[PDB]
């Protein structure tokens, strides 16, 4: 019903490159703030604009520019002077002075020279046992993403074509594969409760969608195997008649 | 959250098919109901249940049948007894009596023998010519589902991936290529207008998906072509510098 939008949830930034990323609203405000969050004092103030071509430095407004050229939009560049390691980026809007902030979903720039290491997920789904339908009268369908590099994924579950919440618990984190290696790739998995009638029926579709926060049409592939560009990657099942 | 789930927006029923239309809630409601859109008569009752177990039939019971084992589903199904061309079905749920009926998603029951037919959409994304770009500073992609049946499908878009609904318009009907034919395949469309800056950031991502709800992987498929089964078909654009 009309909020802020901005960059995808995760970005790639070679090091010594430009990146921009959008912020626009449509809740005709005048209010519009960047913000980093970093490890130790949480969230801190970038760059700040109360109107029109007005914009107030932060403490950290360095190696960053912005611009305000229309009241919708306050861009936010990061520059290859910018040396931060990887950060999370979060843009707000409020109606002025000190009314009350409203913010984006936030944006994750992570920083990485190297590109030969970005995988996109495989994704699986598997049925619930006839052990578990027979005996609590529920079905767990069980969804894992494997293999991929960074951890830019966002999983979410898809009943008969809408998306649900309830019934549906995944993993806090992605985790590394190896936590011993560096170069580890990552999984993921989650798990979706439904009633064992509801699964029970041919019918119903289930759907494991994750999305994967890769590399853009303009990067550059040297590689051989097609280039990890963000992507939706699934696995589906139907339902099933004991 | 909490309410009513039923079948999926839209389903195949072959002649002479047996198909059941799922229909749960977790409103601990005790009366559930069933009703079937007739061109006519708008609305109209086909089976009713006041507590577990029981079923009053309606004028229409005829060719359905219903069955009660727990509080929570009510499942109806179509027998191949029933004769209906297509129909729209719609779950319902209320405290009991006449207090007040909550209304599921609804599910239209397309009966079709020509599987033969049956072909999920071909999708397209067209950029916004320079032209509209340097004169009003927005931007309109547009999106093209082709070659798609039956009219099984559900278009959305998807802005640096999230689900976005303003500056969307989309068709209010797929369209028949060709009105004439009969066998005739159908087409759907759609525009995502954002601003001209928007679209220029290399880094903003635009994805048009749509769903087509086809064959479950139980049906069985005789034709040499994959078999036109339930699944989302996209195509997607990243923004352009001028």
């Amino acid at each position: 019903d009309g909020g802020i939008t901005q960059s995808p949830k995760y970005l790639f930034r070679k090091e010594g490159q430009n990146v921009t990323l959008s912020c626009e609203q449509n809740l005709n405000h005048d209010a519009m703030y960047w913000y980093r969050q970093d490890p130790g004092q949480g969230l801190r103030l970038i760059y700040y604009s109360q109107i029109v071509n007005d914009f107030q430095k932060g403490d950290i407004a360095e190696g960053y520019s912005v611009s305000r050229e229309k009241k919708e939009s306050f861009p936010l560049t990061v520059t290859s002077a910018q040396k931060n390691p990887t950060a999370f980026y979060l843009c707000a809007s409020s109606i002025g002075q000190m009314n009350e902030q409203y913010f984006g979903p936030g944006t994750r720039l992570t920083v990485l020279e190297d590109l030969k290491n970005v995988f996109p997920p495989e994704v699986a789904v598997f049925e619930p046992s006839e052990a578990e339908i027979s005996h609590t009268q529920k079905a767990t369908l069980v969804c894992l993403a494997t293999g991929f590099y960074p951890d830019h994924v966002e999983l979410s579950w898809w009943v008969n074509g809408k998306e649900v919440h309830s019934g549906v618990s995944t993993d806090p984190q992605p985790l590394k594969e190896q936590p011993a290696l560096n170069d580890s790739r990552y999984s993921l998995s989650s798990r979706l409760r439904v009633s064992a009638t509801f699964w029970q029926n041919p019918r119903n579709h289930f759907r494991c969608q994750v999305q994967f926060y890769g590399l853009s049409e303009n990067d550059e592939w040297t590689q051989d195997r097609a280039k990890p560009v963000t992507q939706i990657v699934s696995a589906e099942a139907w339902g099933r008649a004991d």
